[PDB]
């Protein structure tokens, strides 16, 4: 059996990665299938506000801790995130109403957590989920407090606590080159770059269903022309985990020069939540299935 992260490697890729946290790890298969065939691990929770801060100024870094020193043992690059995103904030957050206390707030837990690890994490998702499915700007604590400066902030603020990660706005609903959310972050970050706002990618939260893939052919190039560096696929997974929806997927990354790899959004199917859909790579008895030796053939060929 082998590993897709190695054969994307040979195809002049950085990582086919997952998402996980310390509950996946200790129990099924999941440590051995990652040490086999995964290059880079997410926290799919560890890291997000309401885990990390669940009182101002009081910081819980136990899980994140676990992820990242069993990466760095197992050899592999980890992600971080999410910084700044609204489905995962406390309510102490969500109170406050005034402008120069939620900025300081934002700076501070994107600073805190970033110089905890800093030097360690390769990529950091600073922003998600920040538009509406219209284009507009989702009206966030943060957008209807601090405005639409907040984003600059944010990546600025990012920048400055570690200069050495790739600082990435992540979001979902982009798998459509013509839908209007996919036209506006381009748009978006177009401008927000040439203003000097340091945002090294645009990771697309591809949450897919049955054929969905053949639109990520066009969508990625899209995603890719907004200038960024880099541009990746995140958080993925395909209602019903249909080869030619996961070939699509890969082949759109290998197309793509700027794309440097693909997380998928867990292990196997029983784990999902969206289980009834079968939607990952690898099925309850820890198999890999149809879709992973079919994304292996195409890596090879
Ligand atoms: O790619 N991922 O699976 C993943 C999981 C959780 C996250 N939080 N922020 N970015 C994330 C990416």
């Amino acid at each position: 059996a082998q590993s897709v992260d190695q054969l994307i490697k040979a195809r002049g890729k950085v990582y086919f990665g997952v998402a996980t946290d310390q509950n996946r790890l200790t129990t099924g298969k999941n440590a051995a299938i990652i040490q086999a065939d995964f290059g880079m691990v997410w926290p799919e929770n560890s890291m997000q506000w309401d885990a990390t801060e669940p009182s101002q100024g009081n910081f819980n870094f136990a899980g994140a801790d676990y992820l990242v020193n069993w990466a760095q043992q197992n050899g592999k690059l980890i992600g971080g995130g999410c910084l700044v995103w609204h489905s995962f904030l406390p309510s102490w957050v969500s109170s406050i109403t005034d402008k120069n206390t939620l900025t300081n707030v934002m700076k501070n837990h994107i600073t805190t957590l970033m110089t905890r690890y800093k030097g360690k994490i390769r990529t950091w998702d600073v922003v998600g989920e920040a538009f509406n499915e219209d284009g507009s700007l989702r009206q966030t604590v943060f957008l209807n407090v601090i405005g639409e400066d907040y984003i600059p902030i944010a990546f600025q603020t990012a920048r400055a606590a570690d200069p050495n990660a790739k600082l990435y706005i992540m979001d979902y609903n982009l798998d459509s080159a013509s839908y209007p959310k996919t036209q506006a972050i381009v748009n978006r970050v177009k401008q927000w770059r040439a203003a000097g706002v340091p945002i090294d990618g645009i990771g697309s939260q591809t949450h897919l269903s049955a054929g969905q893939g053949a639109g990520v052919l066009q969508a990625l190039p899209l995603l890719a022309s907004a200038g960024t560096p880099e541009v990746s696929i995140l958080m993925l997974d395909v209602a019903g985990a249909s080869p030619t929806d996961y070939v699509n997927v890969v082949n759109a990354c290998l197309n793509v020069q700027s794309c440097v790899g693909i997380t998928v959004m867990g292990v196997a199917d029983p784990d999902s939540v969206r289980a009834s859909t079968t939607p990952l790579l690898f099925d309850g008895n820890f198999n890999p299935k149809p879709a992973y030796n079919a994304i292996v053939q195409d890596l090879q060929q």
